[PDB]
């Protein structure tokens, strides 16, 4: 026999639509001994900036506890199917459904709480564990360290700038670029839903054992296949699904500049095994990818040339400063972070996607944020 009680929940909070909007709450409630509750509802405004979720009945006892906010309408299924704490924050997420109309998925690290049988559990709705009522509704503070935190499921990444420098070597004087299109290729388009510690990493592997792989990884546009396959390159293996959302055109009034694209954590970056001739500097992870026309003036000439459609891609990541000055190597693509790359245009682009022609021409500057 397991006795019955009642659990409120709120979480910490930051009309159009905005990337922190919390819509709808996703609660798992695991006991040690075996029992599971697992409900969603939506989430409820309140006058401190918190939300709630409203009471709901549970099993007294030592439970472990996950709070996952705008999951999509089949996840809250697969959530409510869970059977145990590892099964619910492994559940699979799926990218495609990453809009502001839903909300982003968001979710909080697992909480250790023990659950007082016959009352109202609280938990967020103070900052110290004991009696409280809110409401007129007495009960207990469970979990006792102010509203319950929650961290985004995706990064979201932008070009911030793309302006033109000389090289050394100095053949030639660059003249202008003029942005055309901003995309990105190898989004991981499938992440856990939560980690049990704080902002912990919530990717998921590809290909070995995994049911993941070409398909998984994202791509904002497609390239022809036939007859010179320029849809793959040394910088990009794989069919990977397009999603429309991981391209931006750039035009005067609607620019590509500054827009943020939503993406999951990646920093594997894996290919099939046995594939040949890869980058692994590039191919898979995540590329922020331009295309423009790069005007320059050869040493020398009456006149500058202008080449249309160049193409200069950047692995998101290999290199960023974070906390103002400090600097990371490897660091790739990382849950709730805004990831502002700054592009210096050195020389011509190449007329194909996924491999350079002579030199990349570019520099990179990476400025990563934690979100909001
Ligand atoms: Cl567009």
């Amino acid at each position: 026999v397991l006795e019955k009680a009642q659990l409120a929940l709120a979480i910490k909070s930051e009309t159009t639509p905005t990337d922190a909007d919390v819509n709808t709450l996703t609660v798992g409630v695991f006991g040690v001994d075996g029992w599971s509750v697992i409900y969603t509802k939506d989430a409820t405004p309140n006058s401190d900036g918190t939300k709630d979720v409203g009471p709901q009945e549970v099993y007294a006892g030592e439970a472990h506890v996950v709070v996952v906010a705008n999951a999509a309408p089949v996840i809250q299924t697969e959530l409510a199917k869970a059977k145990d704490i590892t099964d619910f924050i492994e559940t699979t997420i799926n990218l495609s459904d990453e809009t502001l109309t839903k909300g982003l998925t968001m979710s909080s690290k697992v909480l250790d709480v023990t659950l007082v049988a016959n009352t109202t559990n609280y938990i967020g709705y103070d900052d110290e564990v004991g009696d409280i009522t809110v409401k007129d509704i007495s009960g207990k503070e469970v979990y006792g360290a102010g509203p319950v935190p929650l961290v985004r499921d995706v990064a979201s990444i932008a070009l911030a700038g793309a302006d033109i420098g000389n090289p050394e070597n100095a053949n030639y004087e660059s003249k202008s670029f003029v942005l055309k299109e901003v995309f990105i290729a190898s989004a991981k388009g499938v992440s856990s839903v939560a980690s049990t510690e704080e902002w912990g990493t919530i990717e998921k592997d590809f290909f070995g054992d995994t049911h993941f792989g070409y398909l998984d990884y994202k791509v904002g546009l497609l390239f022809l296949t036939s007859p010179n396959n320029i849809d793959e390159g040394s910088y990009k293996k794989g069919l990977q699904t397009k999603y429309d959302a991981l391209a931006k055109k750039h035009v005067e009034n609607d620019p590509a500049l500054n827009h943020e694209f939503y993406v999951y954590e990646n920093t594997k970056g894996e290919v099939k095994s046995g594939e040949s001739n890869v980058n692994e500097a590039y191919a898979n992870h995540t590329l922020l990818i331009v295309k423009g026309d790069y005007t320059y003036l050869p040493q020398g000439a009456k006149e500058s040339i202008t080449k249309e459609n160049c193409y200069y891609a950047i692995p998101v990541g290999e290199e960023v400063t974070i906390d103002g000055t400090e600097k990371r190597s490897k660091f790739y693509v990382q849950r709730n972070y805004k990831y502002e790359i700054s592009l210096t245009i050195i020389g011509p682009g190449s007329e194909i996607p996924y491999d350079p022609m002579i030199s990349t021409n570019v520099s990179a500057s990476v400025k990563v944020e934690p979100w909001n």
